[PDB]
């Protein structure tokens, strides 16, 4: 019943339908920020969100994330998961399924994110460090902090699947 779904936006419907959802619960989440720059990024193509579905299509939350595959890292952009959908194991599920994406389609291995302060407790959680190992002239000039939040870092394991 409910579905994992990585989308984008590449000028189709249904992506866009998935995105708008998702930009939604970022926007009522993350108030204190711009809603138009929150947009922005969401609807941006270089920008990738996976998005917790329950059928036909009711975004209950997800992730917007900005890969730099040739540098092995992603910024963690936006995370939510709705307010009223507080059913137990959603956000760890929805993380988990994203690291198991990345590393299967990418040479992703770190997830760089500033963390608001109500995220902090969600992603020490999921793995996440205030403790930066990922050199700075990695990530430097990539990745922006305009909200002023928590710089935090996962490591992860190397590349599974591959193919083409």
């Amino acid at each position: 019943k409910i579905e994992f779904r990585v989308v984008n936006n590449d000028n189709t419907k249904e992506n866009m339908m998935v995105l708008t959802g998702l930009k939604n619960i970022f926007q009522k989440q993350l108030p204190k920020m711009p809603k138009e720059y929150i947009a922005r990024l969401v609807y941006d193509r270089s920008h990738l969100s996976m998005a917790v579905i329950r059928k036909p299509l009711t975004v209950v939350g997800g992730i917007t994330y900005r890969p730099f595959d040739k540098r092995e890292f992603a910024e963690i952009v936006f995370c939510a998961i709705s307010s009223t959908e507080q059913v137990r194991g959603y956000g760890a599920h929805l993380m988990n399924h994203l690291k198991d994406y990345v590393r299967n389609t990418s040479n992703i291995k770190y997830f760089l994110t500033y963390a608001d302060n109500y995220a902090i407790g969600y992603f020490k959680k999921q793995g996440f460090t205030k403790e930066i190992t990922l050199d700075k002239s990695i990530w430097m000039g990539y990745i922006k902090d305009y909200e002023g939040g928590t710089l935090m870092q996962c490591s992860m394991l190397p590349r599974i699947r591959y193919l083409d």
